[PDB]
RNA sequence: ACAUAGCAUAUCAGAAGGCACACCCGGAGAACUGAAACAUCUUAGUACCCGGAGGAAGAGAAAGAAAAUUCGAUUCCCUUA
RNA sequence: UACAAGUAGUCAGAGCCCGUUAAUGGGUGAUGGCGUGCCUUUUGUAGAAUGAACCGGCGAGUUACGAUUUGAUGCAAGGUUAAGCAGUAAAUGUGGAGCCGUAGCGAAAGCGAGUCUGAAUAGGGCGUUUAGUAUUUGGUCGUAGACCCGAAACCAGGUGAUCUACCCUUGGUCAGGUUGAAGUUCAGGACUGAAUGGAGGACCGAACCGACUUACGUUGAAAAGUGAGCGGAUGAACUGAGGGUAGCGGAGAAAUUCCAAUCGAACCUGGAGAUAGCUGGUUCUCUCCGAAAUAGCUUUAGGGCUAGCCUCAAGUGAUGAUUAUUGGAGGUAGAGCACUGUUUGGACUUCAGACAAACUCCGAAUGCCAAUUAAUUUAACUUGGGAGUCAGAACAUGGGUGAUAAGGUCCGUGUUCGAAAGGGAAACAGCCCAGACCACCAGCUAAGGUCCCAAAAUAUAUGUUAAGUGGAAAAGGAUGUGGCGUUGUGACACUGCGCCGAAAAUGUACCGGGGCUAAACAUAUUACCGAAGCUGUGGAUUGUCCUUUGGACAAUGGUAGGAGAGCGUUCUAAGGGCGUUGAAGCAUGAUCGUAAGGACAUGUGGAGCGCUUAGAAGUGAGAAUGCCGGUGUGAGUAGCGAAAGACGGGUGAGAAUCCCGUCCACCGAUUGACUAAGGUUUCCAGAGGAAGGCUCGUCCGCUCUGGGUUAGU
RNA sequence: UAGGCCCAAGCGACUGUUUAUCAAAAACACAGGUCUCUGCUAAACCGUAAGGUGAUGUAUAGGGGCUGACGCCUGCCCGGUGCUGGAAGGUUAAGAGGAGUGGUUAGCUUCUGCGAAGCUACGAAUCGAAGCCCCAGUAAACGGCGGCCGUAACUAUAACGGUCCUAAGGUAGCGAAAUUCCUUGUCGGGUAAGUUCCGACCCGCACGAAAGGCGUAACGAUUUGGGCACUGUCUCAACGAGAGACUCGGUGAAAUCAUAGUACCUGUGAAGAUGCAGGUUACCCGCGACAGGACGGAAAGACCCCGUGGAGCUUUACUGUAGCCUGAUAUUGAAAUUGCUUUCUAACCCGCACCACUUAUCGUGGUGGGAGACAGUGUCAGGCGGGCAGUUUGACUGGGGCGGUCGCCUCCUAAAAGGUAACGGAGGCGCUCAAAGGUUCCCUCAGAAUGGUCAUUCAUAGAGUGUAAAGGCAUAAGGGAGCUUGACUGCGAGACCUACAAGUCGAGCAGGGUCGAAAGACGGACUUAGUGAUCCGGUGGUUCCGCAUGGAAGGGCCAUCGCUCAACGGAUAAAAGCUACCCCGGGGAUAACAGGCUUAUCUCCCCCAAGAGUUCACAUCGACGGGGAGGUUUGGCACCUCGAUGUCGGCUCAUCGCAUCCUGGGGCUGUAGUCGGUCCCAAGGGUUGGGCUGUUCGCCCAUUAAAGCGGUACGCGAGCUGGGUUCAGAACGUCGUGAGACAGUUCGGUCCCUAUCCGUCGUGGGCGUAGGAAAUUUGAGAGGAGCUGUCCUU
RNA sequence: GUGACUAUAGCAAGGAGGUCACACCUGUUCCCAUGCCGAACACAGAAGUUAAGCUCCUUAGCGUCGAUGGUAGUCGAACUUACGUUCCGCUAGAGUAGAACGUU
């Protein structure tokens, strides 16, 4: 009567790791993710995996990127 | 054949057995155990057992130790560790 | 104290009797309220889970050496000795070999306040902290049995065949009867018949040896028997004596059967205190804090290790929390069909309508992350020493699974129990209220209630219900009844409360009981009862602020566990004392302390003990189916071991039982006579009656005191 | 005092033997049969050896394996595997051999290179037996003996055919059997009644020829069925005798025991209360008796599971071993002929003869004989070797076994941050690319409508993206083309994740470059799977070390390689099973019974009413669907009990519910009467005796008014039995290589207790009831009884 | 021309604009190019033409934004098995914006 199921894979933790309006160091990641779901936006870059990084250390701030799209952008503090 | 096995007399405080479930030196020599199982390994060359001593026993007088400008049998104690 | 329902106490309390360490006295206790032992183990025990009959004594984290951290002390870029020698088994002197430290980095060569990697201080890792060290107090860990008790087992060296298995050597026993093979002998004619013969793991059947059935016994007469029957009973029989085979072995007509009441591998001593990730137990008091039942890995799954949650010390120092505000990320509930599927009805792609955990054109409530924002509060982190936890439960809620079963099982969030007493839910860990420092015969409230049991309203205003609905349950039925609205005295939609549907087993038995027509419901007003909550008073310990070192405020449930302060016992040193005009101890007491406990007085006792301050421990017992001793209960109970005794006469302190006598009874292939093994004085006579004899005893196989065994065969 | 007999059947031929103490048998032995080894220092066995037994025997003898008198027989196959035999080959050890490399250094003389002899670290080709491969044989060696279809001179059936497979397809006999699940097969016999028995048939799940087949007179403390006789076994009990019991005198235990002033019921509770709640009942003390409760007492559950616990047994589990065979070599000599061969004598050997020690089957010596460099013995090597030994034989798990799974990736569950479980719902991975990478430029899809791959309009977007799924992408991350190797070297501020080890991202910096005119981009692929600690071994370099010194051997560092170590944090280089002969430590953390919760399943009741019932839905019946009750069955969960809660069915005794079988009272009928059907009230009483089966249920027989259904631990084992059920023996079929297991089936098999409390049944005493008595009573309350037939009359 | 901007910018319909700017338009002579095609790419250029593009103005047919009010849904609380209070407040749908704002 066994079955052929009970497999799952392991959660990857994968979101928003720094809030809009707080001081980032310039190496710090604001976002995990599985292709773009939010775009790199001024001073912030993405690497393989896409994950999101601040170049510098300033002040991060989620904006919108047309009707849908988003970015994440990392003025100076 | 010579002879040598035997055989029979004689001498000998020769030997024998015990004993300290202590010590020591050889012969032979486990297992439970630890390895969180187990076999190499460990317990352990331990327990028991057998033989020989002796008041001690064994070791002992460099075919050694070392690497300085050397020491000079063995045993044992502290360290090296 | 003989009308009463009892974890045997506790609070209140009359009545009766006494009279102390003399102080809100002691003993008893009609009666009323409350109240289901203690440990252990558990999610959870009154538990019908464990364990303890009771009393007394004994009985469990210790020591040696190392490491580590903490307190104290001594010195300080230094600290310090080890063996040895001297010395009283002592300090102590001496003994600088050795160790730690002031310098680190690298695998290393080797550099050095730097170094390694590197082509390159380029960057980066590790250093430049600039005080260590020695001894000792405590915590903890390591190697030794290492908190105590407890295996089944394994190995080595011996002891066992007097039982039982088999064999060997030499002996013995089998009442009686029945049948009638071969063989032979005769008469015949190879074979027949009659005599004879006495064969047989033959037949019947005692001893003998077994053990089929069945009853009895099962704290037995007996650790395998007795009664009645039953089988072999000249043989592969039974049996005595002397011998032999021995455990990694031996014997086996073979059953894992026997090897000294024990055998899938004997018994004894040693390795040995084997090991036990398992059960059980683990001894004095108080104060402060106070969990977990989770993640990961695991030859792992009832174990362990790191992390999460607790505790103590030091430090940093606002970094913690709830709220307000703003910013944000994210796709749940909801909803919708634009995507992917599913789908209804038409029209002929399209109108209208539906479904979705793995659909989304959309999209909350909450929760989450922030600011360096404000407001209330006072935690938070780090580095250290020490742990415990890794079996969780119910309740509400979001889901999976199951069957929109389960006091089911698995996860998210919360609460309580765990570890939490008090009030309500009748009783009832988890439900509602609420967190016990202690005393009080004071007050206010909380859930929940106010007819009586049972504290407080037979309150108040307005209505509903007649079923005892209240005070267990559906589809469906139906002129029950009230409200309200729409309708042509009839008909309707929504509704409030009711009826039927509605059957279970010891006893009413689905309000806790009486009882209730209001003491049930719906809405609103008051009053009051009601807890260990809060308040008032007094008290006790911790704290922090100094109004005035005073007060003032705050805290004080607790299991695993962490930390502190103490009591008591034996001994030792020093000091100072008591004591035959009475020590220790024991008995009683109405005494002082917050507890462990400390005094005092009187009896008993007869010769040693306190007290202060330190030191050292075989330092505290209610639990181990703990060990040893005593003593209960069961209880005047079961039993008193196969069977015929009676009377007379004695002896006697005492006679169912001892002696003598008469009668009677039982055995008689034996209950008689004799001997081997074995026992080893039990044999006889005089005396005895403490213990033994399953009762008694004047008796004896018992006790005391004297005697008894004679060999050329 | 002293045989019951007869008719049949299964097993074993017979007498015998067996589990001391739960099994006496169908088990063992057996006389007989057959296979096999053994030439005598026999084989086999004991002991390390000497030495023995075999046997003071010798192939008509000795050991071992199977079968089991007697009679008739004993069929077939040699794949595989065991054994005997053969030696062509293939393969294989020590030992022989020593081409040949490396180390060192005299010397060379370059300057890291050459290299004598030695000493030394390693070696190659060749020679090296037995074994294994290979070739045959063997079946009273181990074992094993098929399917699928069609078809008349046998109605349906299949003598006969077609096909595939192999070692070979089960012969003679027997057959629902100690073997048959279905199944109490079908038939006949026996009985009134036959799950057993007998006789047959044959769909032989799953008979069958020496683990023998079939049959058999005699024998059996064997198993089974049936008669005659006989009976207290029984209907259905009665009385008498003795012992215990009871009362008296004497003596006088024991297990047990937290303290007890120890009631019932309905509840509640760790879900089965003397002790809690609420009610109901009970004056204080005994004595005799019974056995419902104290989850009564003994025995730290023999069942079940768990110990990384033991023990015994098995085997083609792992690693070993006593032994046995085979080679080189030492003891070990000569001759011939070519290391293989053959001859000789002195080594060695003689359980050979004689002689002497010696008025000894020991031994020693001497003499002959035989054997002879072999044997035996020592060291070394190879092989066989459950004969024996030490051990391993995973976990999760709605108990365990069987089934599945175990590591990584993507979804949903997942409750809009992240994380989040189940043996929840779907899938994939253990790679692939030299261009499917980098760069630079250009380009835009899928499908329809149109016409006959092509052309155009329409076409956010439905394609493609290597590969799952999700998230993204028309900045293109999709397509095409040029150029190249960044699929770089040393690194790395900071961050995410995180128990640890690991994992992921990364600006920027230096060395070197590729593309581009340049800014710039580039440390693989649109992102996320495609992987494995350490230890050890190998290889390439190197700066390090190299035990007096110089080299070297060997190490270290850097770079790579070798793990379905897939049980994927990997226990070792190396490992399977049974126990019903079992053993210890634990658990109600976890099963079997009973209890508890649930009600899927079960029993019953109802709603709607399409219909059937001559028309008529509702006398009776009730399709498709719907809603309940109960707590008897089959289950689910795993809450109490594993320091013990004893099973099914009968016997004794009952008691309760009502969902009523009979008797009582009614309604409606498709009720003429009798007789019925279906509802409704009713629990007072009653509710049979046999056959078969362990049986319950179930069928049958003969009655009856009727032959009720349930609960009470499927009531009751301190009241009884012990037939079945799961103890140890033995056997059948089947499975297993095996030890052994059941789907099974069959024959045999120790049932302990002296009653303390409550409870019940009897029977006494103390006090009470306002003086002490005797007698007669009322009766609150409680208990008993309560059934029915058939005849005649109307 | 070139940036910002959440389609309120778009899709659409009409109608109007010529070389002074924007194209179409003329050809391969080279620069360069088509897996064929001076189609595109790009080079030399004036003619002929707004027809088309483009831009400017008008239309609310689709597209998009979208209030209010109520409802669903919940945070929390209190009786209890799903109603009652208080706050936050949707989707859908009707009223509406709307034929683009805007630098250098
Ligand atoms: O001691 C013993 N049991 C102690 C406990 C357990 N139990 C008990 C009762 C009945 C059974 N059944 C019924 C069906 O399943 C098999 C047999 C059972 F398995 C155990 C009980 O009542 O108490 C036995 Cl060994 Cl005598």
């Amino acid at each position: 009567s066994s079955t052929k199921n009970g497999r799952d894979s392991e959660s990857k933790r994968l979101g928003a790791k720094r809030a809009d309006g707080q001081f980032v160091t310039g190496g710090s990641i604001l976002y995990r993710q599985r292709g773009t779901k939010i775009y790199p936006g001024e001073n912030v870059g993405r690497g393989g995996d896409d994950t999101l990084f601040a170049k510098i250390d300033g002040v991060v701030k989620f904006e919108r990127k047309g009707r849908d799209k988003k970015q994440v952008s990392v003025y100076a503090v």
